[PDB]
């Protein structure tokens, strides 16, 4: 719900702190500032919210160009410091605004207990003195924070006088001395920028009566909250400081790490843009499951479908009717899906077929290769206890509708098979949500070495495709000799 939103008169901004890397719930914001723009026809303002003194900026806007949201302009909370100092001033001025040197501890249970300061009373002079104490840096203005005149007697504790405006001297953003608090500076900037639509989570849905009281003091152009509520996952951190130490422990080899839930990281794991956006419309800590499904659905019909077979399970089959010479037929990647065009298909006498599957028959059982025919195994060599070859007839124009076994594979050409290696991960920590290190699954990313058919040859870096019988994946690298890394998608 967007009060009064008219179109071609919204204006929605995505405020993120350049003090990190985007994550997933970064994105829901991101995307409900974009989406409620979109509706109306109106603009979303990028702000790098540097409020308090802590460069992100560019991995920021890649992800927000990777997820295909456009922004009108870009600004820093920072832009507007010299505006805010004068608002302050004013503030003091009217009387809505002191100056407190009024230690933190007792502040709090001052507040708690509906006590008034007894700088809240203070004159105008006073008060002015105090803030250019705290605007030059001094150890008098280091003691004292400006707060806000309100009610310290209301039932809304962000109304018992929140502070507007601290001096840290300790950090460097040296050019200020005193700072705004956000609390101060995100109603003041929001009016001044022109967003008519503020959003904001959840979390604290106490201080909308805060922010509107900033406004309304100041007699500043309106600003509407819509509030939505934080994304978060089981099984998933977000701390900046857990995904450092993560980091800088070598359990994972870098901030794009397909379990990590950065931006970067998801779609590195397979995530389409759309999945995330449907997700977020047709929906505490989430489910995985809904929104791989979600990205299952989305992806199936319109990626090409390949074989790989496991490089060292896999066991040879010998069709002994047919030669060594290689037959090439043209097939289609997606059989339900022309557009996606045809491939080359080879085959021979020889073929590779998984060992699961190979264990799985018996003589003269009749079954089918996908895409090529039926045949009749015949034989099973059985040497020193486990399978070592299975002998069979070509059977090509057999009906494989009579058949409930049919089964990938690859043709013996090692000069022109592809060698892969599945990367398949799983969750980094092991609950869903200070000894915490005792709970990370330090083995979360399970190897596999296969072959895979010629003609996926044809990829570039970050297709997605299927492996018949074998889930989704998508191609993360390419190595030196042709050597493909390939990442499992999660299907639900
Ligand atoms: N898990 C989340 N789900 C949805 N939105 C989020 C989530 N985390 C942050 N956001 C939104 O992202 C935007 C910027 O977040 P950022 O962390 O950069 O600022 P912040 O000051 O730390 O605010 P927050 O304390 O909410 O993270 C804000 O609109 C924030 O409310
Ligand atoms: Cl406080
Ligand atoms: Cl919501
Ligand atoms: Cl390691
Ligand atoms: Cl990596
Ligand atoms: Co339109
Ligand atoms: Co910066
Ligand atoms: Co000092
Ligand atoms: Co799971
Ligand atoms: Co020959
Ligand atoms: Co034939
Ligand atoms: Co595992
Ligand atoms: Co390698």
């Amino acid at each position: 719900a967007m009060a009064n939103a008219v179109i071609g008169n919204v204006v929605t901004r995505f405020p993120p702190e350049p003090s990190g890397y985007l994550h997933v719930g970064h994105a829901k914001a991101a995307f409900l500032n974009n989406y409620y723009a979109q509706m109306y026809e109106g603009k979303m303002l990028l702000r790098f919210d540097d409020t308090n003194p802590v460069k992100y900026e560019k991995s920021i806007i890649e992800d927000l160009e990777n997820l295909g949201l456009k922004y009108e302009k870009i600004s820093y909370s920072s832009d507007h410091f010299d505006l805010l100092e004068k608002y302050c001033i004013d503030m003091i001025k009217m009387n809505k605004a002191y100056a407190d040197d009024t230690g933190v501890e007792d502040m709090r249970n001052q507040r708690g207990e509906g006590i008034e300061s007894i700088n809240r009373n203070n004159s105008i002079e006073k008060n002015l003195e105090l803030f250019n104490e705290m605007r030059k840096g001094t150890e008098i203005g280091q003691k004292n924070c400006i707060r806000a005149k309100i009610n310290m007697q209301s039932k809304n504790k962000c109304m018992r006088d929140p502070v507007m405006y601290r001096c840290i001297v300790d950090v460097p953003h040296f050019k200020y001395k005193c700072y705004p608090t956000y609390d101060f500076a995100c109603p003041i900037i929001d009016s001044i920028e022109g967003v008519t639509h503020a959003l904001r989570t959840n979390e604290y849905s106490d201080r909308i009566e805060q922010y509107n009281w900033f406004i309304s003091t100041l007699n500043l152009r309106k600003v509407y909250i819509y509030e939505f509520s934080r994304l978060a996952f089981v099984k998933t951190v977000m701390s900046k400081r857990k995904l450092k130490w993560f980091v800088e422990n070598n359990v994972v080899d870098s901030w794009v790490d397909p379990r990590f839930p950065t931006i970067k990281g998801i779609l590195r794991r397979g995530l389409t843009k759309e999945a995330l956006f449907q997700f977020i419309l047709e929906q505490n800590l989430m489910q995985w499951d809904k929104l791989w499904s979600i990205n299952k659905q989305i992806i199936d019909p319109i990626i090409p479908r390949y074989a790989a077979v496991d490089k060292n399970s896999s066991i040879l089959l010998i069709l002994t009717d047919l030669t060594d010479q290689v037959i090439q037929k043209e097939r289609d990647l997606h059989m339900k899906n022309k557009s996606l065009g045809t491939c080359n298909m080879y085959y021979n006498n020889k073929y590779l077929i998984e060992l699961e599957d190979a264990q799985t028959l018996l003589e003269n059982e009749e079954i089918t290769l996908i895409k090529l025919g039926n045949i009749i195994i015949k034989n099973i060599e059985k040497e020193n206890g486990k399978i070592k070859q299975i002998n069979a007839l070509s059977n090509f124009h057999g009906d494989f509708k009579t058949t409930k076994k049919k089964i990938h594979w690859l043709p013996y050409l090692p000069q022109q098979l592809i060698t892969c290696t599945l990367y398949e991960y799983d969750h980094l920590i092991t609950v869903d949500k200070d000894d915490w290190t005792n709970f990370i699954n330090f083995n979360s990313k399970h190897e596999t070495l296969v072959y895979a058919e010629p003609s996926i040859s044809s990829l570039k870096v970050s297709d997605k495709f299927q492996f018949e019988r074998r889930g989704y994946f998508i191609l993360d690298k390419i190595d030196p000799h042709h050597h493909l890394h390939l990442i499992k998608i999660p299907d639900g």
